[PDB]
């Protein structure tokens, strides 16, 4: 049993249970046991999952050590999870070297300028979401949010990776539309993912069965799409396949696995933020009409949102940032401790998870006032200077943060302004209140989000 180790190493933690460690905590969610945790052993501590030593931090200054400094020579890579396959290349997922070389080739993908390239198209499928709306807004009954914004998700992933164009809402069933749906996961606390890590000596053998946790089904339909514009299109002469065409060490069979990962990264959780920030919005009728004001402020009668506009808008990113304070979606963010390491006083033994409990310090009184309530105004710029970014990480941090983080930034907002501009978000009968919690290990509501859309 390695679990002597909080013990040995004087860290406290909960008493783990053999062969289990602590997993049967997990009962409550990632979220409860974290805010558990941290409430009683203060600002370090200590868990197993399974045989894996799981070391948890609170201090902004050991975070920025792990996170941003030692991220090269120690801490570089995030935990295995379970058997998977090809998809080992995906950017997420590498480790080391492979991966060093893939963020350097993928950096230049979310650069500002492709971004301004970027908003026509993403924009376009605004007006899409708007057209849609706008028939749901005549028959008066409950929108499922997650819904609309799902289908402008893949609206808007489909078409910056090789333009294709699809109504993806009226196109229910569409080759792209069925498999890119299916790519919904990862819960880590299901009966599958539970059984890995009670059982990672499972993984080699799962492995060389061929199984694969991106359902070998979706990625099959990827692998083979991909291949054919990739060849076709530009064999006759704006988006995420082209700029990575043009930058070819970048393999075949890896290209693909970027491509997958992009729809998995953007498609479930754009839509998802979304959601939550129109029930916010929805159960804060003030703070959507403030922000419905900045909008038409900014861009009077109507105007099409453009990517300089869009950064203009004070209040805008403020309710962004905070529906994330409440709802990152990550929850925790993690780090593989590659060789023994002493960051500000304290012994790390190669081996251990190194673990930062965002959805807990997003939530902690040492840093926030009153932090269950949705408020904006605490990133106003009165009060943004207040907000440490090691305890703030929605997007992580350092070297291997999300390379997506404009590209969500802007995205959302653009859906935001678009949606606004043209109707209000009321609550129903069927809306839950207070929204509550997923027990999973993917943070999302138990009951999907439905609201009463009126129009301006
Ligand atoms: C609102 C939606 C999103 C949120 C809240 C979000 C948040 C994050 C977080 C917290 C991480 C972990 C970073 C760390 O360990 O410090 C991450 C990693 C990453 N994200 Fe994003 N993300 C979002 C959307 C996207 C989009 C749209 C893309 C690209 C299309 C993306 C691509 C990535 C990739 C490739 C990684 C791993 C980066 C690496 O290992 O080098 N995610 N995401
Ligand atoms: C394939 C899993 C995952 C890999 C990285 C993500 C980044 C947010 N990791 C997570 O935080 C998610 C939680 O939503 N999962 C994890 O926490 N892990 C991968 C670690 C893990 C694996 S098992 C476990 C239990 C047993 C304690 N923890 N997804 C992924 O590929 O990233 C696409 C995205 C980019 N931006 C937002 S999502």
């Amino acid at each position: 049993h390695s679990h002597g180790l909080f013990k040995k190493l004087g860290i406290p933690g909960p008493t783990p249970l053999p062969f289990l460690g602590n997993i049967l905590s997990y009962h409550k969610g990632f979220c409860m046991f974290d805010m558990e945790c941290h409430k009683k052993y203060g600002k370090v501590w200590g868990f197993y999952d399974g045989q894996q030593p799981v070391l948890a931090i609170t201090d902004p200054d050991m975070i920025k050590t792990v996170l941003v400094k030692e991220c090269y020579s120690v801490f570089t890579n995030r935990r295995p999870f379970g058997p998977v396959g090809f998809m080992k290349s995906a950017i997420s997922i590498a480790e080391d070297e492979e991966w060093k070389r893939l963020r350097s080739l993928l950096s230049p993908t979310f650069t500002s300028g492709k971004l301004k390239e970027m908003v026509p198209i993403i924009a376009q499928y605004g007006d899409v979401l708007v057209r849609n709306l706008r028939r749901e807004a005549e028959t008066g009954k409950p929108v499922t949010l997650k819904d609309v914004f799902g289908a402008y998700s893949m609206d808007v992933i489909t078409s910056t990776s090789f333009g294709v164009n699809i109504d993806s809402l009226n196109n229910p069933q569409d080759p792209f539309v069925e498999n890119t749906k299916k790519l919904l996961r990862f819960d880590f606390l299901d009966p599958f993912f539970l059984s890995i890590t009670v059982f990672p000596f499972l993984i080699p053998i799962l492995e060389v069965l061929n199984i694969c946790v991106f359902p070998r089904e979706v990625t099959n339909f990827l692998r083979k799409s991909v291949k054919r514009m990739k060849e076709s299109r530009l064999e006759d002469t704006v988006d995420f396949l082209q700029l990575m065409i043009d930058s070819q060490a970048l393999s075949d069979l890896e290209l693909v696995a970027q491509s997958i990962i992009f729809i998995f990264a953007g498609y479930e959780t754009t839509s998802s933020v979304l959601s939550f920030i129109m029930y916010e919005l929805a159960t804060h009728p003030d703070v959507q009409q403030k922000l419905q004001e900045e909008i038409d402020a900014v861009l009077p009668n109507k105007a099409p949102p453009t990517y300089d506009t869009v950064l203009q808008m004070e209040y805008l990113d403020m309710v962004v940032n905070e529906t994330l304070r409440l709802f990152p979606i990550a929850m925790r963010l993690e780090r593989v401790c590659k060789k023994d390491v002493e960051i500000n006083g304290m012994f790390i033994p190669k081996g251990v998870v190194v673990m930062i409990p965002s959805y807990a310090l997003h939530r902690d009184p040492k840093y926030w006032t009153e932090p269950e309530k949705f408020l904006p105004e605490r990133f106003s710029k009165k009060n943004k200077d207040n907000i440490d970014p090691y305890i703030y990480t929605p997007f992580g941090s350092g070297p291997r943060n999300c390379i997506g983080m404009r590209f969500a930034l802007m995205n959302m907002k653009l859906a935001l302004i678009r949606v606004l501009q043209n109707f209000s978000f009321k609550p129903c009968k069927e809306t839950q209140i207070p929204l509550k919690l997923s027990l999973g290990g993917l943070l999302q509501p138990e009951k999907p989000v439905v609201l009463k859309v009126e129009s301006r």
